C-alpha cells in the first residue's frame, strides 16, 4: 500500500477579535470559526510512525490565534491568505495550506435610532466563507461565499411546461411559493501570492456586498419560470459586475410549501386561488446547483 | 395503580398562512409551529383500551388548520386562545388545551430602499411564542415570550466582590465581554375567557415590542455589575410599562470568551489592557434565571 | 417590583472520570453532562448589585470536577445527592441544589468474543439521567429517567374505535407501524438525606435495568390498542417491581409511517395487505404522555 | 455567461421497507435517506427557460419509491445502482445519475434471549452510506462508507516525538485518551454496468463488516503512536482483504480530553499518573485524513 493523499491540522477553532479606536470609543468586534488544513512532505508520520514531520495541530491552533493578534482579520480573503502563506513559507516540507473561514454575524446595535458604540446583535445566521488554499509554487486560489440565506416570496413563482410521463404526478401551476437557503459562491482567478492579494483588498467586501445585493433583487424581482432560471439570472449578474471573478456556483433547495385541500370539512375552500393556509414540508426538498463560467 | 396525569395531542404541527390586500396587492405571511394537548376523562383509553375518547391526534392536526383558515393567526395569543377555546367547547369530556405556538421570521424585504410587495427574509432564529393553557372553568392563562435574541457587549460589564473561598480561582474584573441568548417571558393575568382576550388584542403586539426594545435598551446601556443585576433592570421596567402583566421571568445563558496568554510567545501581550483577540467558549455556560412579580 | 424565585449556576459541565483496576488491568469510564443551579438568600445580587452572596458559577464548575475526583460517580443518584447536599451544607445562605445529570454510554467493546480492557464503544445516543433537588430540611428529591430510546415496530399495532366527527379523516386500522422515542422517569420516594440515599445503592442501577427492560418487553409483546394502553401497561408494572418509586411518568411520541398509494403508476399495488414501502414523516407527531401512581 | 456544470434532483427523501417472510412470520425492515441528482442536456431549463428537459424533482422522489416497491433495498450498493442506471437508460437526454444512499441502523430486538420476529431498536447513530456514480458510457462508480462510528480508549495512545518550535506548547505525553468518530470509504474499481454490480452482490456486504472489523479491531489493539499512524494501519489491512477496492479513505477528529490540574485544591493530585478526572472538549478538535491505494 502507498499514501495517495493525505492531510492533517486543526478544526472548529473559534475566534473572537475586538477592535477599539481611542479616538471616537468605538469598538468593532469580528468573530470566526477557522480550519487549516496542511499537506506535503509527511507521508512518514501515517507509515513508520515518524512524528518529526507534525507540525502538532495544538501549534496550528496557537498559530492561528498569533496570527489574529498581529494581522487584520478583515476581509476573510485576506486573512485566510495571510494564514496560508505562513504555513508553507515558515515550514520547508509543508507545501499546501488549505483555510477555511466562517464568519459569524455580530451587526451593531441602533438604540434610539444612533449605533451603538459597543453592542451587537446576531442578526440571522447568515454566515460568509472563505475557502483559501495556499500552494507552493502555485499560487493561492480562493473562493468566496455566503451561506444561509434563506428567502421566500409568496407568489410570482411559477412551474409548468416540465416533462410528463407515467412517473409524473405532479400539477404544473403558475402561482406557487418559492422559499430557499441561499449558498453561492464565487471564485476568484487565482493570485500570485499575498502582494497580489493584497492589492485587489477593496474588491473582496465590495463583492460580497454585489453578490448579496444581486441575489436578494433578482429573488425579489423575478417573475420565476423554476429555481433554474432564476438562478442562472443571479450568476450571470455577478460574473458582469466582477472581471475578477472566474464562475459563480449556486447551490438552492427548493423548500416546498404545499396547498392544503380542505374541502371535505364543510367545503372549505383552501387550493388555487382560494389558497391560504399551506403545510410547509420538512423534507424531501429539491435541490437545483448551476455553475456559471464566462463564455 | 392509578393514572395520576394524562395529556396526548400533537407535536410539531408547521402553519403557513398568506394574506393578500386585493386593493394595494400586498401579501403578508406567518409562519408558526403549534403543538396542542389535551386533558379530561380520557383515563380510560390508558387503563381499559377504550379509544372513544379519544380525539385522534391527527384530527387535532385538521382543526389547526382550519382554525387558521377561518380566523386571524395574529397576535398569536389572540389565535392560541381560540384554538384552545375550540376543544373545550366542542367535547364535552375534554376539559383543557394546552396551545405553545412558536412564531418564526418573515421580515419584508427592502429592494433599493422600498418595502417589497410579496418578497421576505429569515433576519435571525429569533422566535416569538406563546403557552396559552385554557381550563373550563377557570379562563385563560397566557405566558408570551422572546427567545433566540442572541447579543454581546465588547465592554462595560464588570464581575467583581463575589464570595471567594477555597473552590474558587476566578479573579475579579472590572472590564470583560458579556454575551447571552435572551429567553424572556411575560405572564398575563387570568382572562375569564375570549371575549376578554378579545378586548386586549392590541396590547400583545404594543407589550412584545416593549419587552424587546427594553431588554435591548437595558443590555446596551447599562454598566453591567453582573447578569443579575442586569436582568433585574430588564424585568422592573417590564412590569412598570404594562399592567396587565403579572410577573417577568429571564433566563440568560453567560456565554464566555477567554483571554488568550500569548506572552509564552515573543512576549507578546493579548491580557487585560492588551486583550484583542479571545476564545469563545462553547461549554460550560453560566445560567442565571429570575422571575420577578410586584410587590 | 419584588424577585419571586431566582434560581443561578452552572449547565453543561462535561465530566469524564476513568477508574483504573490495578490487579486486572481493566479500566472503565465514565461520561456524564452536569448542571448544577443554586437558591437561597440571593435576592441582593439582583436588586442591589451585592455580589458578596454569590458563589460564582466558575467556583460551581470547579466543585463539580474536585467532587467527582473524591467520590464515586456511578450511580449518578449517588453522586448528584452528594453534590447537591455538599452546597447546602457549605454555604450557610444556600438553600436549595438542583443537579441535573445526563450520563452518555461508553459500552466495553468486545473484540474477537472477550471484553476489551480499555476500549469502548458509543452505542447510541440513548442517555441515563437524573434530576436531583436537595432542599435545605426538606431532604432529597430524585427523579431519575432513560431517554432516547429509539425504537420500531413493524406491526402488531393497531388504532381504530376513536371518536368520528366533522373534523375525522384518520382511517380505523387493524396493523401499523409503531415507532417511539422513549422517555421514562421515575420519581423516588422522598429520602431524608445522604445517608438514607446510601442505604438505598443497590436499588438505584437495579430500577434503571428494570425499567428499560420492561420498556422494551412490553413494546415488542403487547399487541397494542393505542400509545396509551401500552405505556400504561409499562409503568404499571414498573411500580409493581420497585416499592420505592411513587409514580412513573411516560412522554412518547407517535412517530408516523405513511403508505405510499402507487396504483396511479401501472395498478401497482402497494397499501393495506400489500403495504411494502412507506414514507416516514418528520413531523408533525403525536405526543403522548401519562403519570402513574399507586391507588 | 455559459452553464460550466449543472446538476438537479431530490434530497433527504426518507424511505422504509419491509420484508415479511409468510413461512417464518419473520419481519425485516430498511430505511434510508436518497438523494439524486441528474446530469445532461438541461442547460436551456437554466439559460432559455426550457422546462421541456426537466424531469420533475417531484418524478424523481416517485421513481425512488417504485423502484424500491420493485427491487431489494440491500445491498445499497444495488440499489442505487439499478436507481441510477434507471434514469440514464429511460431519459435520452440524462448522461449521469449521481445516487446517494445513508442507511440507518434498525437492529432486531433480543427479548429473553430469543430474536423478536418484529420489534427493532435504534442501536447508534452509526451509518452505512453509497455513493453511486452512474454514468453514460464510464459505468458505475461507488464509494461506500461507514460513519458516525464513535470509539474511545483510555490508555495505549502516544504522542511524542513532533516538531517543536517557537509555536509550540504541547507536551509530549506516553499516555493519553484518544477519541475519535470514524468516517471510512471503500472506492470500488469501476463496474462496467449492472450485471457486473450483479455478480458481485456478495461482496458488498462482507466487505462492510470486514472495514468495520478491522477498525475496530485496530483501534483497541495498536498501541498507537499518533491518529496517523493507526488510521495508516486501518487502511492496508482493508485493501489487503479485497482486492476489488482501489483506495480506503479515513477522516478522523481527534477529539480532546484534557487533564485538570487541582493541586491548587488542597494539593489535589490529578494530573499525569494521577489522572482520573478529565474535561472532555467540544472545541476545537485536531482533524486528520489519508487516502491509501495500491503501490
Ligand atoms: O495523534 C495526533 N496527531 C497529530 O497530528 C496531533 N497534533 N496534536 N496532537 C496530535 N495527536
Ligand atoms: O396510538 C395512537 N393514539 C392516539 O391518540 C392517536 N391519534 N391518532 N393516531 C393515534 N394513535
Ligand atoms: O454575571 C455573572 N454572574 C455570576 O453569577 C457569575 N459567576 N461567575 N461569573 C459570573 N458572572
Ligand atoms: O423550480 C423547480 N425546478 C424543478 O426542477 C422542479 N421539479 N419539481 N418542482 C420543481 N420546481
Ligand atoms: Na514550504
Ligand atoms: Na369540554
Ligand atoms: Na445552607
Ligand atoms: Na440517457
Amino acid at each position: 500500500s502507498a499514501v495517495k493523499a493525505a492531510r492533517y491540522g486543526k478544526d472548529n477553532v473559534r475566534v473572537y477579535k475586538v477592535h477599539k479606536d481611542e479616538k471616537t470609543g468605538v469598538q468593532t468586534v469580528y468573530e470566526m470559526t477557522v480550519c487549516v488544513l496542511l499537506e506535503g512532505e509527511i507521508e512518514t508520520s501515517y507509515t513508520k510512525a515518524d512524528n518529526s514531520v507534525i507540525v502538532a495541530t495544538d501549534s496550528i491552533k496557537n498559530t492561528i490565534y498569533i496570527t489574529a493578534k498581529q494581522n487584520p482579520v478583515t476581509p476573510p480573503e485576506l486573512f485566510g491568505s495571510i494564514l496560508g502563506t505562513h504555513f508553507i513559507e515558515k515550514y520547508n516540507h509543508i507545501h499546501a495550506a488549505h483555510v477555511n473561514i466562517v464568519c459569524h454575524r455580530w451587526t451593531r446595535m441602533d438604540i434610539d435610532g444612533k449605533p451603538h458604540p459597543h453592542s451587537f446583535i446576531r442578526d440571522s445566521e447568515e454566515k460568509r466563507n472563505v475557502q483559501v488554499d495556499v500552494v507552493e509554487g502555485k499560487g493561492i486560489d480562493i473562493k468566496s461565499s455566503l451561506s444561509g440565506l434563506t428567502v421566500l416570496k409568496s407568489t410570482n413563482s411559477q412551474f409548468w411546461g416540465f416533462l410528463r410521463d407515467e412517473y409524473t404526478t405532479l400539477k404544473e401551476t403558475w402561482d406557487r411559493i418559492l422559499s430557499t437557503d441561499v449558498d453561492a459562491t464565487w471564485q476568484w482567478k487565482n493570485f500570485s501570492g499575498l502582494q497580489e492579494v493584497r492589492s485587489h483588498v477593496p474588491k473582496f467586501d465590495a463583492t460580497w456586498a454585489t453578490a448579496r445585493e444581486v441575489t436578494l433583487k433578482t429573488f425579489a424581482e423575478d417573475n420565476s419560470a423554476s429555481v433554474q432560471a432564476t438562478m442562472y439570472k443571479m450568476a450571470e449578474q455577478i460574473l458582469a459586475r466582477q472581471q475578477l471573478i472566474e464562475t459563480v456556483e449556486y447551490s438552492l433547495p427548493n423548500k416546498h410549501y404545499f396547498e392544503i385541500d380542505l374541502s371535505w370539512h364543510k367545503g372549505l375552500q383552501n387550493t388555487g386561488k382560494n389558497a391560504e393556509v399551506f403545510a410547509p414540508q420538512s423534507d424531501p426538498n429539491g435541490l437545483i446547483k448551476c455553475t456559471v463560467g464566462r463564455s
